[PDB]
């Protein structure tokens, strides 16, 4: 349902799997082991089990003769409510019936594995609120586990209380009641239905404990200690990405769809920008493929790469939102294709998009991208004209991230200072080619420089709270394992240069 994905299991096992605990229709997805980044939904299909590969280069979730999606759990939701769209090389369908979840827990923002009982109530002394809790590793029975919880408004009004949670022929119970499939199915179950003490105190289960949120300045020992990882922290986040499915009906309208780079990429409704004040003509005018991202001062919008038949509505929406910083961050063409219509003029050449003009006054060529000085203005109303700054990274490598961040790090200052010059300055445009991966990433990243920006050193970041507030705003901002070390490698960098000066 949120359990389909099985972070630590092989080819063979999932094929076992599917074989005695499943049924035509059953299917589960897994990453593969070495393969950096590749993905296998398995099904079952007549009594045999199909694999089919999915691809992650930095862009899109690309499914093999399916679409291209922008989370694995859209992908999921897609096809298990859209029969016979997903086929195989000779044309037979594949249906995607029925979940076969996992019960492994590692991907659980409350499971600690190995912990101690002692290091247990000293994270929930110091990081723990009411209703606090971790599951962790039993060391008096093995085989077991513990749940352990804060309770309460350093002095007494609080407290800590253990729970045995047994293992047993493998279901998991708290010593009578109901026995459970997985630990997730018990904590689930005993957050919509608390134990009560003895003497009558509550054991909410409010929220996990946080262990994901560092002092800036204690970057490069967490990076360090990640390195050995990143590749579990990375999974406990993307796990999240269940509870992220809102919708994005306008997207999906029958007058946009041509609207849409890619048919199933779309914007949530929530978060969209609206066009206004457009021609009465149109079926409807109101659709772009974008959102607002704020941050939880600048505000960023993400987007896709221009299409042919989007240009204009893409230039309304900067005049609308009043932007005058534009971040592109594909070349026009990669691998031989069109990621981005070129949607500037030429250097002192002037175009007519619709209803706005824009000059290309003056391009600067830096070494990793290069600065248009554009002029923004609305035919037949002078004093509408505005400057609209593009910077167009040009070097981020076909597949994959930067070996180093200071390319990244140098451009987005820059970016910053321009924004910063411009009284009541909209929203930076971030765009790409679909407008999640290289564009989450820029965001996220920026995002987070700018809170070292204001509050300098000692100040609290926590990249994955950061990536999943952000992923809230547009479907799957941040692809890839590659970006999310990419984004601590980047805040690392930027530490390291602000205490070299000091
Ligand atoms: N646990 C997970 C749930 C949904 N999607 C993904 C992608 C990698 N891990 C995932």
């Amino acid at each position: 349902s949120r359990r389909w994905f099985h972070p630590n299991i092989t080819g063979v096992e999932a094929e076992n799997l599917l074989l005695t605990r499943g049924v035509d229709g059953s299917f589960l997805a897994r990453p593969s082991k070495s393969n950096p980044g590749d993905f296998t939904l398995s099904v079952r299909r007549n009594g045999a089990v199909t694999h089919i590969k999915i691809q992650n280069t930095g862009d899109y979730y690309d499914l093999y003769g399916g679409e291209k999606f922008a989370t694995l759990a859209e992908l999921v939701q897609y096809y298990m409510e859209h029969h016979g769209q997903l086929k195989e090389k000779n044309g037979d369908v594949i249906e995607l019936k029925y979940p076969l979840n996992c019960a492994d827990p590692t991907s659980e923002r409350w499971f600690h594995g190995h912990l101690s009982g002692k290091e247990a109530e000293k994270l929930l002394t110091e990081k723990g609120k009411h209703g606090s809790f971790l599951v962790r590793e039993s060391q008096s029975h093995p085989g077991d586990f513990v749940l352990s919880v804060r309770t309460g408004d350093n002095d007494g009004k609080s407290k800590v209380t253990h729970v045995m949670i047994r293992c047993q022929e493998l279901k998991y119970d708290v010593g009578g009641g109901e026995r459970f499939d997985s630990l997730t199915d018990l904590v689930e179950h005993y957050k919509k239905n608390p134990m009560v003490e003895t003497l009558g105190t509550v054991l909410q289960l409010k929220q996990p404990l946080n262990t994901t949120r560092i002092n800036a300045a204690e970057i490069e020992s967490r990076v360090r200690e990640l390195s050995k990882g990143f590749w579990e922290e990375f999974e406990t986040l993307q796990q999240q990405e269940c509870k992220l499915l809102y919708s994005r009906k306008e997207g999906q309208r029958q007058e946009n769809k041509n609207k849409n780079r890619y048919k199933n990429i779309l914007p949530f409704d929530h978060t969209r920008v609206v066009l206004h004040d457009g021609d009465p003509n149109e079926p409807v005018s109101d659709y772009i493929n974008a959102n607002i991202i704020m941050p939880e001062k600048k505000s960023y919008i993400a987007t896709q790469g221009c299409l042919q038949n989007t240009v204009n509505d893409f230039w309304r929406m900067v005049f609308q939102e009043n932007s005058r910083v534009i971040v592109m961050t594909t070349k026009e063409v990669e691998r031989g294709k069109s990621k981005c219509v070129k949607y500037w003029p030429d250097e002192y050449a002037l175009k007519e998009y619709g209803v706005m003009r824009v000059r290309n006054v003056k391009e600067s060529a830096a070494h990793d991208y290069t600065l248009r000085e554009l002029k923004l203005s609305k035919v037949g109303q002078g004093n509408t004209e505005r400057t609209v700054w593009q910077y167009h990274f040009r070097t981020w490598p076909d597949h994959g991230v930067p070996s180093d961040p200071g390319g990244v790090l140098d451009f987005l200052e820059e970016v910053h200072h321009k924004q910063e010059s411009i009284m009541d300055a909209g929203p930076v445009v971030v765009h790409c080619s679909a407008g999640i991966g290289r564009t989450g990433t820029f965001i996220v990243i920026d995002i987070l420089i700018d809170i070292i920006r204001e509050k300098g050193v000692d100040c609290d970041i926590d990249v994955p709270k950061t990536i999943q507030m952000v992923r809230s705003q547009r479907s799957g901002m941040v692809q890839t394992e590659a970006q999310y070390r990419f984004i601590y490698m980047a805040v690392q960098h930027y530490i390291e240069t602000l205490q070299r000066r000091l």
